[PDB]
């Protein structure tokens, strides 16, 4: 019975006999948050949604349904330690975004809001939902802000090892590679299913925490490659963020060997982030964020993983050596 955590591509709209059941269940779940309240409202919504699916082949969520879905999907996230305070989430509605240039501006706003000069705020920007699967909006990055990973002559690493393929992809799309350890990768944005466009992230928007010892690391951990599933609808583009745990800042930029044996702690990080006033999930934050959450008072909705876009993209013509 274990279900796939991945939701792949489509080449045709979701069939009505498949969409309706899901939409109806979401709407129920939505109105269910009001036990005996809004019965006539619930039925009115069902009738409209069904009429919408029958006449247009799909349906649009309301801003409130979307907000509710983004928070439920967060709550339904198995490994997310931040899901305890699922209500502390700012939603940005970018569902009428049309171009990669517009996606770029939305992402800039997201990064700006979320970073908040260090006082990190959790947010999610929801781009248009998948229509026929041939006009998908996708962020080819794994994270909004991530360091480039460069291959060396001896087989070593310069930068983030986990971005080897993606970094290469960037270089192949024209991006000029500086060969440092902390090079912020550009944004590879796909809009309306078109070929991806490369956008440098304004250096100003990147807040970094200083760890020679020789290390830095961005303050904002924002997942950019997941898909939000809600009521049969699919949003292939919905970057979200929280704040670091400190337990993980992947400085796998290493030869950092510089008790038993496996004793490589994560202290300097906890301290470094705190003194530079960048939110990290320490005890005070865990407690405080939970307090804020309490004051506001098949798994679906859900955030799925996807097949890396460069492995599935049917190129048009743009950017050679793709
Ligand atoms: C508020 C701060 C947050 C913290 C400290 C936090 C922490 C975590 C941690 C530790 C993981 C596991 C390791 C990893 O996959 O990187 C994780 C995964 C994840 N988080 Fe968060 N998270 C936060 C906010 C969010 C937000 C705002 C969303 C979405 C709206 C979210 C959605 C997820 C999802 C979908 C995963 C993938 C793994 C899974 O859920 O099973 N997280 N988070």
């Amino acid at each position: 019975n274990p279900k796939s955590l991945t939701r792949g591509p489509r080449d045709k709209p979701t069939p009505l006999e498949e969409l309706l059941p899901h939409a109806i269940e979401f709407i129920n779940q939505y109105y269910g948050s009001f036990k005996e309240a809004k019965i006539e409202e619930h039925l009115a919504r069902l009738e409209a949604v069904t009429k919408e699916i029958e006449t247009t082949g799909t349906y649009q969520l309301t801003l409130d349904e979307l907000i509710f879905a983004t928070k439920m999907a967060w709550r339904n996230a198995p490994r997310c330690i931040g899901r305890i305070q699922w209500s502390n989430l700012q939603v940005f509605d970018a569902r009428n975004c049309s171009t990669a240039q517009e996606m770029f501006q939305h992402i800039c706003r997201h990064i700006l809001y979320a970073t908040n000069n260090g006082n990190i705020r959790s947010a999610i920007t929801v781009f248009p939902q998948r229509s026929d699967g041939k006009h998908d909006f996708r962020l080819w990055n794994s994270q909004l802000i991530r360091y480039a990973g460069y291959q060396m002559p001896d087989g070593t690493i310069r930068g983030d090892a986990a971005t080897l393929e993606f970094t290469q992809l960037c270089i192949d799309l024209g991006w000029k590679p500086r060969y440092g350890r902390f090079d912020v990768l550009p944004l590879v944005l796909q809009a309306d299913g078109q070929d991806p466009e490369v956008f440098e992230i304004p250096p100003d928007l990147v807040l970094e925490v200083t760890m020679e010892l020789g290390l830095k690391w961005y303050a904002l951990p924002a997942v950019a490659n997941m898909l939000l599933e809600v009521g049969g609808l699919e949003f292939p583009a919905c970057p979200f963020n929280g704040w670091y745990m400190g337990t993980e800042i992947g400085v796998r930029d290493f030869c950092d060997t510089q008790d038993r044996a496996v004793t490589e702690i994560n202290v300097a990080v906890l301290h470094s982030f705190q003194k530079q006033n960048v939110t990290i999930m320490d005890h005070h934050t865990a407690s405080e964020s939970f307090m804020k959450h309490m004051q506001n008072e098949v798994l679906s909705p859900f955030y799925y993983y996807q097949i890396e876009p460069w492995k599935t993209h049917i190129w048009q013509n743009e950017h050679h050596h793709h």
